[PDB]
């Protein structure tokens, strides 16, 4: 659809599951972005992990292997309140 031609999905630590649609092609960074546009959290305030590895800004989705339907892991780097 009109955020991507691929379905991913973004869990973060209070259960909820977030639906993001993405390319490829993204950079983690526009991911994150993505993610703001979504549920306010700057980017800069974002770890996402894919199978226990932290990833990288400046690396693409395809530089991770992750595809259509998979989970990364949100979680905010500053203790929320």
């Amino acid at each position: 659809g009109s955020g991507g031609s691929m379905t991913i999905y973004v869990k973060t630590q209070d259960g909820k599951i977030i639906k993001l649609e993405v390319n490829d092609d993204d950079t983690i960074l526009n991911v994150k972005k993505k993610i703001e546009e979504k549920t306010g959290i700057p980017p800069e305030d974002q770890i996402l992990i894919y199978k226990g590895k932290v990833l990288e800004d400046d690396k693409t989705l395809a530089d991770y292997n992750i595809k259509e339907n998979d989970t990364l892991y949100l979680v905010k780097r500053l203790k929320s309140p």
